[PDB]
């Protein structure tokens, strides 16, 4: 219910809440690697969000090293305006209890968002919320840590509305294309990409028009997230070299209404920040509409505008302005 | 949410019996018009005969300074005109606005007996339907309105998309849904200012052999709307196509909607009327397979098979609807007269 | 909607224990046949070995005066034949129809111990499953059937699509779903030029190019939503999603392309309406070699299936291991009657 | 569950249209009879006159080797007897039993157009209703039954009590509910000293008072929760709630107490197991209950006023003292 | 929906309140506003009751609806209710008087009305209508504090949908039992409005010697009141016993009210002057109980552990039981000098 | 809210397989003890033999400053004791409390293999259960716990009463519910300080006789609702504490009410309550005898038989087994009942 929904889960925990900042790129780093950890302060200034990875691609015998590594660099660095995230290990894993506990105790006040792998339903959120609450109380954390659900299974997608509404800590969703495709039996040629042979064959009179595999999944993620006041994110794109397909894929997500994407390499940072910023062409035709009608009321014009298009324009202009603090247009 | 035994009761003493089935009539085009401007007011009796459905507009595209005028406007023209077979609809202001109380009050008081459907903008959930249902019921009772004013839901918000089943099932007054892709794009945060066509940057990039195949922004949205609506015996509609000039694009979008299963589209100017009518006219193969259902089952009883497909009371009742709707279109189009065969 | 503790109980005294897991077997092709035609019935034992699943048809395209022949035909062929590895299905008549009572009761009374799945047309909600589930259970106890007859639901109405979660979870007899695109298209205001396929006029038109006259028109797929929705619900319930039939029996390319779109989204298999379609299905819905090879690495890294491991960066546990055993056991069973794949899967 | 647009459609082609409103008639007593016994079958034409409802029993108290005889017995009396205004009901065997498929099939075939209500034992949830609903429809169509046979749910398990709202709204065939006291008690693990009874040791002990050592023990009603929940759920769905059996045949006083309690809480009637219980039920469950007496009146309370008036006249059309007393 | 629950449902109307106001609500005194003699003495009566509630619905004849409407507006406009809350029971949602009842009252005296009681509520849809309608009116007439909603439970359907009704809006205040209408809706038989029946009871088993079987009467309203309390309290709302119709049987009235109080109801209605003092006495904590509870709070300053007090043993939980009783006692004592004395403040 | 296909899966790799059926054992009396009191701690090996269930208590009645001693105390006496046929329970602190994280981790780490049931207080909804389920599993995998630790939900809050079905269905760890009358009275705002008996001024006043007041049962609705939700989920309902230790006549009456409405057993707060709970909640003899008959009429437990006009089947056979088994295990330590049941 609404009455106890906003009440704290544990006594001494901070009052429940979305904070407004740009989240165009979520940059992942391996905490166990000294070379990457050494340059975190310099790299943090080049990204909107910086996310520590304890999960996929961190070896079993390096879980404790990655965990401790994350804790060292988040304690010692001033991250300025860069949001600090962490992806902990899965809720069925041998590392998750230690992950969450240690990170809250040492750097809880520094952590904005916690990414939970493979969220299957509201019960997963209920556990993380209550656990974080008790740990926040224990270590006197002033600002509650938000929860970001990674969608990696069919059950999760089916349970998306329940997951979205399970806690006031919810921040958003990221698509986990590798695992989600594997779960569904969905076949793709690149992580976070489509497939060349998914398309319609024209009637013999032959051409083959390729279709997007992720349309339903993204459209669904965006409706559920936005209806709850959360943010949807495209996850990673796995083919680091194919920069044109990355931009194509990221751009599709931006237009359907995602806020950002993951970067898994330095070359993906500029693509993401570029793509999830509004195109200056559209900001002009947008500012044209805001100028045509001073307020929401009215009609304009060879395309019909109104209060609705004014709202469409306000979205694109409210975003392009938040980012520039740069384009500056 | 309501139990069947109560669902079909009138919400006010004296208010008209809630309907069981949707009234069957032409709705291939819904022609919007600003009622505050006298030039268009004067042509309404002309335009009325051109269109299946006429719909006055009090909400978006009507400035704050002329809302009152759009209200009076709508009543003036509705009083004076006999609309014949053309349906009279109205789009009132939002349920949070200062104009909606009087919008609904004065219209039922003056022209309720002529108003066929009321269109509610920015519906978030079933509570919205509930209020309007109950408010209409009480107003219909006061002014002794003879048949229930139906509710048409504008699908303009993320919350509405999420709550689409609850909305569809909230009232027997429910007629159907119209996609409002301008508002729905602002609500979702879809990054376009365009009002519901393709978009150049939404597409798939092929593998190195680089071709770029545009995709349809609204496949999920319309597919979802058709399923929910049709499951509840309601009608989905595509809404506005804001690029008035680009008739090539408008036909394609109207045709997409038609093939997914919508019943009709909006027209925002005279050039879109004939396009909407062309696209949304029933499939000839549809109409002729229905006639066969009807002729093979004398009084809709028993069971008969046609092209290897068993037919029954459900398929017969859907046959009589499509045939009925065909005849009604043929009455004001000669091409479709012999096409369906009337 | 039933409680877990009651879900797996038999609905009749003497009915066999319901399953907690779909049997794993090849289901790449569901080959249909009219059991009334005596020439097809003669060739069934030969056709058996060429297909993963043989499904008798009593419903669409079996005439009213043929219904009782098809019912007896199917009972006759099933009693005479030993299907070996081939699964025996049957699409009975609709739940409003005059034949369905006798269809189910006669088939279970006679050959119930040989039927693996029963296909129910035009399933509109959990109530339809509840009827069939309870009916089968009482027939199964009377005739002492040894393993449960599963229910396969045919998606033919808007109502069904909207109630798909409720259908999927209605019973432990649930096997999965097939799309009936002719009916589902009719039910929705959907326009299709062929039963299996979409429409050429469903497409996106480009913005005006200053240069050329011809604005490009990119055809779109009508069935994307439907199939993506069908796969998510089915897989989330532990069931399988199947594409239905493709009508243009001539058009083998279109048949390959639509079968393939379904496979790439996660469907297990397709219907074959004609002998040319049989090999088109088996080719497309064969498990991918990479998935099979990868699954073998999981099984190797976790011998007894316990503990936890990490392969290609990814944690492996009792769920991934169990899932990897399913595809390996399925690849084995396919390689058993297909030496070309035995080499590819590396057995 | 099902949507209002589809709720009232037939479930088989040729099956009679679902009712939108429950039929009004006296249901003060539902008199059970074992149809395998020849003596009782003889007396049914007489007994039909003395009861509002006659219910043949195929389930409890009918032995395993008498099931076929009971199934045939009930059919014999069904097609012979002219029931007049007396409604005819049957309690088939449970849905998990080896007799229920033939119970329903044979009865609908032979005497289906004389059956008003079918009583289903041990209704656990809406799935049980879905099965019976769909099965009756297919049998109704095959045999061209002219009006729908209604479903009356026996509540005999805790699950059924928990699923009560979902059961109630499962089908427009739904008529209402009866208490299966013995079986509901045994499912819950309640302890009663008689079927349909209660327990003298369920009570509230007073505090010690003054100097009087004897602390009074106030007995409590065990069924108050059950019947209150059953009535609220039944009446909200437009159905009727009945008290089940009262197994202590000889204690006519206690029988009256229990039936009266049900009636005061809103139940329509009760079962009679023997002929001494017939008059107890009819006595106890017999009652006439704009702006008059401070309350507004409308379409809703006019319909309910007409239901009680019609019931009174039909009650009166056979009962002359009550015809004289009600003023008809 | 929790983010959209606490939004204003109209632009101009005030922010939906985060929690209920904290005043005593032991008696809800009803008055027919169409009667001049009654309106004249409302300022005097108001000083003796926690809540005063105008009635436009039942007991008001059809001829008097306009007069009762106008009479309520005139009383509320001219009177200063002080610490007394002002309610009104408007007519039913299916009736020809309700549109005007709500509209006229909000326009004229919206800033003086604390709670609007809605008759015959059957589901959350009823609540949706009123919330939205009040929101629009409040905006139009710039009403500073939002008018709360109070649901009368007078139907089986209402009892069945109780959870949905309670969660339907943040305006929700609580529930009152409408036991006459609820008995009729249910088919109950009561001998009095909102009262038990003499013949609802248990017959003891046959004895050996006395041969008169004792007959232990039972409470018709247990299930109902227990369900209302649980649902209301679980949503942060208050439950109220409705009207006790038998004005002259003050013993029965007291007993019925007290039963409600024990099971967790906050107050009951008053229909006549004799019921005012009964409701205030019955819905005020007992003196001894308050004192027995007073020293528990002393025995455990922390509210933690065990502690012997007189002969009894208390723990964290009985401390909570105690804090409730004492918190209420201290609130009533602010405006009753006599109870303040006896409670020991 | 979880599907049956996922419901019986462990929530952590290494965690024991969830159960599909409650263990059957005597649970007529839940004896509570404060584990921080050495004098009581020292007697537990003897008291253990006198009771069906022993439940350590870390929550209400344990002072704030004794909470850590109470935890350590529970661990000490559980480590060093062979509880034989007696079940070991613990009531940990509330989920919004500074002691509960460590309560659970430490108990599971040290004595998790001896712990049968973990009682959770002040349960408000399924989310509480979800948290405990997932927490226990991660600890169970970490410490290689062989059998799943079950969850007992204390019914003490108005929210818990309203959310009873969701709580009951939330996990295959669910054991059952105990009515916590003091906390439930405070939560509801019931106007009593008594802990779970009658109240003299809750009653029905009769009409003038040619004026008797019949006291009513405060807890009819609450127990009736608890029994229905729990039995439908294959769980067990229990009456909680009866606080008036002196008044044994009232305690027996309140326990018997619970028993007559379908509760399995009650809490004992003092040694005089132990025999009372044991006496009241022992299976009635006609229930055991009728159960014996069901097993004899169907030696296999298969097919369909009939007894006293009532069809018997695979489900009723399953129930008769439970009762007989339970009566057999009670006889094992009580010669008097052994006779009455026929062993
Ligand atoms: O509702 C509208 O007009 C829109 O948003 O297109
Ligand atoms: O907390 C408890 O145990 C209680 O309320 O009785
Ligand atoms: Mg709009």
């Amino acid at each position: 219910l609404p009455i106890h929904f906003y009440k704290p889960l544990a006594a001494g925990a901070p009052q429940p809440i979305l904070p407004v900042r740009p989240e165009r790129v979520i940059h992942f780093f391996p905490p166990h690697v000294e070379k990457i950890r050494a340059r975190i302060p310099e790299v943090a200034k080049q990204v909107d969000v910086l996310c520590g990875n304890l999960e996929d691609a961190i070896p079993i015998d390096a879980k404790e090293a990655a965990r401790a590594g994350f804790i060292e660099v988040a304690r010692n660095t001033d991250f300025g305006d860069t949001a600090l995230w962490v992806r902990v290990n899965a809720l069925n894993s041998p590392w998750v209890l230690d992950d969450i506990a240690d990170i809250v105790a040492t750097v809880g006040n520094k952590l904005d968002v916690m990414m939970i792998p493979k969220v299957e339903g509201p019960w997963d959120i209920h556990f993380v919320d209550q656990y974080l609450a008790l740990l926040e109380a224990k270590h006197q954390i002033q600002k509650p840590i938000l929860i970001h659900a990674l969608l990696e299974t069919a059950q999760g997608m089916m349970n998306l509305e329940a997951i979205a509404g399970a806690s006031p800590r919810m921040h958003g969703f990221s698509l986990g294309p590798a695992d989600l495709a594997a779960s569904r039996g969905m076949k793709t040629t690149r992580v976070g990409g489509g497939h060349p042979f998914y398309g319609v064959l024209a009637d013999p009179q032959r051409p083959f028009y390729q279709q997007d595999l992720w349309h339903y999944t993204i459209a669904r993620m965006v409706d559920v997230a936005v209806a709850h006041g959360l943010r949807a994110f495209y996850g990673p794109f796995g083919d680091i070299k194919d920069e044109a397909a990355c931009e194509a894929q990221f751009r599709n997500a931006f237009l359907l209404g995602c806020t950002g994407a993951w970067s898994l390499a330095p070359n993906q940072i500029p693509i993401a920040k570029r793509v999830f910023s509004p195109d200056v062409n559209e900001v002009l035709f947008a500012k044209r509409i805001l100028d045509a009608m001073p307020d929401g009321s009215g009609v304009a014009m060879g395309k019909m505008q109104d209060d609705a298009t004014w709202k469409q324009a306000k979205v694109i202009v409210d975003l392009a302005r938040m980012i520039a603090k740069d384009p500056e247009l």
